[PDB]
């Protein structure tokens, strides 16, 4: 009796103690492999420990059942159980992710339906922390009391990375301008500076993560620390700015690799450095998608129960495969895959849904936004719009169920909110015109030298942001870039004794879309030419093949130290 259900409550800790566990061994590693430019390695870890949470979570289930299997099945039984596990969380360093994993395990039991507030862990059960004071700092202070250049050159010579610098001086020197340029010779000697013990890594970058506190008040200080193609460590910028930090903890950029044996401190600590994140978000940034989808749920139930709006379907031109939504003051969308697809398709559901699930695990460079699958996601009728509860009901009523004042849509999407691409080039004008070719070129660009190759490109698919940023959205239109044949020659139209076959691309024909309105027509041709040059994407392909990975620069090229300061 008691003891089993104890035993279950203490498995299921103990599959949280390990998981973490291996979360962080695997984390700890990207020292090394940045260290010895393993850039394949540094990508296969992203998946890795993507995968590490939900392995676990299937072995803890598989436990629970064998350990009883007639009980697992059994709703009274588990409500003993979430009793007990929730007597273990006062002590327990990380009782919010713990309480996520046990939800999780509870999902997985319950095939994600039925999930009462009682039954597990929707809302914490755990007081606020309002944290006292950190068991082990986390983050050590430096004032400059001879400092800058002494400041700096101790803190240079701080970093565990075991390669030599290219010329620590010259960086450091790049610093002091900045802040020199930014503060002013007054306040820079007022002004301190307070790093993360830990480096947030990255792709081919190693990161350091600082507050400035200036007498102004606190502001962000971070450096990019990169490498030369033959070992050299050099500090590549210095970014200051809370929008710039908005960008590099970007949610279409892949996760940060930082090692954190107290998440929940690490994240408190960031609320001051880019403070438009939200709770989950945060959580997301440093790697705990997991548990920011549990956070995320978390958000969206507040914003509902404060909000007398409707769920509508979103603004823009409604797509061939997928139904999306959402609530009007809310900051993300709904994206559910139609019962069938309009005829011009010929894909099935399973493969979109691989695509989603390709994005994900990702190097998503900063173009392609993260998203959250949720199933059997619950939503109450008196909420959704009379319009939109009709679409639902005629293109996906495979996917929804009935519950009398509420209904269950089986599968879904959730991402951040943009505006639709094809809407901002017709709301803009001027120089905030050429800032989103410009920045629509780049986003195929980057896409591209990473292997993803857009399906469809059309202004339509992308997103733009709260920066102005293009981010590529339409996943399941991707295909990766080794996989498609590109061709100088486009097919004659007569608007087919001219045969063409599944894979080829003819970047000629782009003209034809990208560059249909007048108005933006010109500033492709200045900005993006080598968009419709065949060659243009083979050389891409070509160093995709000899395994090369191109750089990404959370920023703009302009800041570069190496670019403004000579
Ligand atoms: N992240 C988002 N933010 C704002 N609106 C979005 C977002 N994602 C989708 N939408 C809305 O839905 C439309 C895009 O639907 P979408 O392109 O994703 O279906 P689909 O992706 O075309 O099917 P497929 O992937 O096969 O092309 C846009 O018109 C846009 O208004
Ligand atoms: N259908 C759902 N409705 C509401 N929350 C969910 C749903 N599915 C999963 N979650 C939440 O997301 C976390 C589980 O993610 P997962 O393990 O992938 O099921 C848990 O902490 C749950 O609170
Ligand atoms: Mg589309």
């Amino acid at each position: 009796p008691r003891g089993l259900e104890l035993l279950i409550a203490q498995t299921i800790l103990q599959g949280f103690d390990a998981q973490y566990g291996r979360f962080l061994e695997v984390t700890s590693g990207a020292q090394q492999r940045f260290e010895q430019a393993d850039w394949h390695a540094v990508q296969q870890a992203m998946k890795n420990r993507i995968h590490l949470y939900d392995h676990h979570v299937g072995l803890v289930v598989e436990q629970l059942r064998c350990i009883t299997n007639g009980q697992s099945t059994d709703a009274e039984f588990l409500l003993r159980v979430k009793e007990h596990y929730t007597r273990l969380l006062p002590d327990y360093p990380r009782f919010e992710i713990a309480e996520s994993f046990f939800n999780s395990v509870y999902c997985r039991l319950f095939d994600h339906r039925s999930l009462t507030p009682e039954r597990l862990f929707i809302f914490s059960s755990q007081p606020e922390r309002r944290f006292r004071t950190i068991p082990r700092p986390l983050a050590k202070d430096f004032h400059p009391d001879h400092g800058w250049e002494s400041l700096l050159m101790r803190v240079i010579s701080d970093l565990p990375l075991r390669l030599h610098w290219q010329n620590k001086s010259r960086d450091i020197h790049y610093i002091i301008r900045h802040l020199t340029e930014t503060l002013g010779p007054e306040n820079l000697s007022k002004s301190h500076l307070q790093v993360a013990n830990e480096l947030f890594y990255r792709n081919k970058a190693a990161w350091l993560v600082g507050k400035l506190i200036t007498p102004s008040g606190t502001l962000p200080f971070l450096l990019p620390i990169h490498q030369t193609d033959d070992g050299e460590l050099f500090i590549d910028t210095c970014l200051t700015t809370t929008a710039e930090a908005s960008i590099v903890f970007g949610f279409a950029r892949s996760y940060f690799m930082v090692y954190a044996p107290l998440p929940a401190a690490l994240v408190e600590w960031l609320r001051e450095i880019l403070p438009g994140k939200t709770t989950a978000e945060l959580y997301m940034a440093i790697g705990c998608q997991k548990h920011a989808k549990t956070e995320s749920y978390r958000e969206y139930l507040v914003y509902l129960q404060g909000c007398n709006e409707q769920f509508i379907e979103a603004p823009g031109i409604r797509g061939m495969v997928m139904l999306v939504f959402t609530l009007p003051g809310f900051d993300r969308v709904f994206k559910v895959i139609k019962d069938k697809f309009a005829p011009q398709k010929e894909m099935s559901a399973a493969h979109v849904r691989a695509c989603y699930q390709l994005v994900k695990e990702h190097d998503r460079v900063g173009r392609m936004a993260d998203t959250q699958e949720f199933e059997n996601f619950v939503l109450e009728k008196r909420h959704i719009s009379p319009a939109l509860m009709e679409l639902l009901l005629q293109e996906a009523a495979e996917k929804i169920t009935d519950l009398g004042e509420q209904i269950v849509i089986r599968h879904l999407y959730i991402e951040r909110r943009m505006v639709p691409l094809n809407i901002w080039l017709e709301q803009v004008e001027g120089q905030q015109l050429r800032d989103a070719i410009e920045e629509y070129g780049n986003a195929i660009r980057q896409l591209a030298a990473a292997n993803i190759f857009p399906g469809d490109m059309l202004f339509k698919n992308f997103g733009v942001t709260r920066h102005g940023r293009v981010v590529f959205y339409d996943y399941d239109e991707i295909c990766y870039m080794t996989e498609v044949n590109f061709r100088d020659i486009p097919p004659p139209r007569y608007p087919p004794w001219y045969s063409v076959s599944p894979g080829d691309v003819f970047p000629e024909e782009f003209r034809h879309w990208l560059c249909a309105d007048p108005r933006i027509g010109p500033l492709f041709e200045e900005m993006h030419a080598d968009l419709f040059r065949a060659d243009y994407w083979r050389a891409l392909q070509n160093r995709i093949r000899e395994g090369h990975v191109e750089d990404v620069y959370a920023y703009r090229r302009r800041q570069r130290f190496s670019v403004r300061y000579g």
